[PDB]
């Protein structure tokens, strides 16, 4: 040994180590910011508009008596500059557009950097016997002394450090040798009493040796190849052999569970549902049950599996509704109400059919049917135009427990709505897998309209009551206003969504207090619908989850659009529907 007073560690590739090739994180960071900001740029527009003000702030600080570096908040105020001008931005100041901006790249720079486990036993050993020596960690970099503070304190390494030096701070680097001319005098260290530790032989070595210190040049050749085949494969807007990996993926996946390749496409629908919520700005989203519960766990699943951690992060919930629930408080008064959108698809019904999708009580149906003595059981073939609904509609009894539930389930489901601490002024945000929206066309009556309410299907072939303030969309197929690309590949057999979707609880029937007034939904328990689940859907469910958690470490941060690549998608998808093998349709008709 020697003997030293302060170690000077390199940062980048010398402490702090990377997933993907340094300058790749830029481009994230780009991705997210064109999700950010309304799809106005693309992720490859503002990727090079970051380009082209880098190196804009290092020729010009070059010139003006300082080096070629660049403060992260000089890179900020230009980009205020092009999207306000653009009007990219509105009632947004420069200060929250900063927020906005070093915090997608901070959770971008923690979701793909780890520590050198070998430096982690040294600066241990340098921090431990007995001789005190300190660390200083000098760094060439853009982001601000107290966005690494940040990181190093994230990996938990912020405790063996003193000081943190980054050339953002004072725009002095170590390749110009300044920034160590700074740290020497400032601290009045004698140069021969410092060991510097870096990666670059130019800045960590040469310079260092000149300004008198002792130097150790480590080698990274092996971080940097990986960085090289890394730099091959994911560019700004493209991944070479994205469509043989993702082909490939699809094959083995196929014995799994039956039907195990839609994780593909729910994994597109998860990847275009989250841009499309940031991208409205939404912070709050409601997951309708019960098809939903398994949308919201992959969900979940994906925010964690991106890194999102302090921005770009939405909060979930579960919002236990049925058609059955939700349809009685939505309708008008007696004197307005014709039922039709029951009686459009529902026709040859009874009066038990009738009466329990206006969900009344088998008191209210064991009274009608005792006081207007007729057959609570009997299916009619035509029922609007039957003798017993037109007793009932004209009887007083039926007109009375009518407005009397109608008016509570509203009001009883408003204020179990209000425990979920969501702020409806911004709007409703909901999801589902829908086809039509059924429940969102009840939602937004049940509002009578002063509640703007939007839909977020994995498909949609009807658009309903849609109007101004009920608004729908299709996130992997639509109709309208035109069918979508490759519509038909995935409303073919869209059956098994609905059968590998099942929740693990019965269907919402009704609202009503507990105890102490909070709102309790009571449930339909049906036996074969939870022996259904818990003996095979659930299983396939968990099955699938491991599968989309594959598809997150290839496909999660990164700077591609989804969309560019939804033929490949469609691809694998028809593979198991215009090709389903052997057993596949035998599990079909089972459930
Ligand atoms: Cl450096
Ligand atoms: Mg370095
Ligand atoms: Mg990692």
């Amino acid at each position: 040994f020697d003997e030293y007073e302060y170690v000077f560690f390199d940062i980048f590739d010398t402490i702090l180590l990377r997933n993907v090739y340094p300058e790749y994180t830029k481009m994230i960071w780009s991705k997210r910011m064109s999700v950010q900001f309304g799809d106005k740029l693309t992720a490859e527009e503002v990727y090079q508009l970051r380009s082209e003000i880098e190196a804009r702030l290092c020729i010009e600080n070059e010139q003006s008596g300082k080096d070629k570096e660049f403060h992260y908040m000089q890179l900020i105020e230009q980009l205020y500059r092009y999207f306000i001008t653009k009007k990219i931005i509105s009632d947004l100041s420069i200060q929250s557009f900063y927020d906005i901006c070093i915090n997608i790249e901070t959770d971008v720079e923690i979701g793909v950097q780890y520590v050198d486990p070998h430096w982690l036993e040294l600066v241990k050993h340098i921090k431990s016997d007995s001789r005190k020596i300190k660390v200083f960690c000098v760094s060439d970099f853009y982001l601000p002394k107290a966005t690494l503070y940040s990181l190093f304190d994230y990996h938990g390494i912020l405790r063996y450090v003193d000081e943190i030096y980054v050339s953002s701070e004072i725009l002095l680097t170590k390749k110009s040798g300044r920034l160590f001319d700074f740290i020497l005098e400032l601290h009045k260290i004698a140069p021969s009493n410092v060991l510097m530790v870096g990666d670059n032989e130019i800045s960590d070595y040469k310079v260092p040796i000149e300004k008198g210190m002792k130097a150790y040049l480590i080698d990274r050749t092996k971080q940097f190849n990986k960085y090289a085949e890394h730099e091959r494969i994911h560019k700004i807007n493209t991944i070479v052999g994205i469509e043989s990996q993702l082909i490939k993926m699809a094959n083995d996946f196929r014995k799994i569970t039956p039907f195990h390749n839609i994780i593909f496409s729910l994994f597109y629908f998860i990847k275009k549902l989250h841009e499309t919520l940031v991208n409205r700005g939404v912070k709050d989203v409601f997951f309708l049950s019960r098809e939903g519960e398994y949308l919201k766990k992959l969900f979940d699943i994906y925010q964690g599996q991106e890194g999102f951690r302090n921005i770009q992060t939405i909060n979930t919930h579960y919002l236990l509704v049925s058609r059955k629930a939700t349809y009685l408080p939505s309708l008008k008064p007696i004197e307005s109400e014709t039922f039709n959108i029951l009686f459009r698809q529902y026709r040859k019904i009874s009066a038990y059919d009738f009466l329990s999708s206006i969900n009344f009580t088998s008191d209210a149906m064991n009274l009608l049917s005792t006081e207007l003595a007729f057959d609570l059981q009997r299916v009619e073939d035509d029922f609007p135009t039957s003798s017993t609904f037109q007793k009932l509609m004209k009887s007083d009894t039926f007109r009375n427990i009518y407005e009397r539930e109608r008016n509570e389930q509203n009001r009883l489901f408003k204020k179990y709505v209000d425990q979920f601490n969501v702020d409806l002024t911004n709007g409703m945000h909901i999801v589902d897998v829908g086809w039509k929206g059924t429940i969102q066309d009840n939602l937004f009556n049940i509002y009578n309209g002063e509640v703007s309410v939007f839909g977020y299907y994995l498909g949609i072939v009807a658009a309903g009551e849609m109007r101004p303030g009920n608004d729908k969309q299709g996130i992997l197929f639509s109709s309208i206003p035109v069918m979508s690309s490759y519509f038909g590949v995935f409303n073919e057999n869209r059956a098994i969504y609905e059968v590998l979707l099942g929740a693990s609880h019965g269907s919402a029937e009704r609202y009503n207090f507990n105890e102490s007034g909070k709102i309790i939904v009571e449930t339909s328990k049906n036996q074969r619908e939870f022996e259904i689940y818990k003996n095979i859907v659930q299983h396939t469910q968990q099955a699938m989850e491991q599968s989309f958690i594959e598809l997150c470490s290839v496909l999660c941060k990164k700077s591609i659009d989804i969309s560019k690549y939804l033929e490949i998608f469609a691809k694998i998808h028809a593979e198991f529907i215009l090709n389903p093998n052997k057993q596949e349709l035998q599990f079909f008709d089972k459930l």
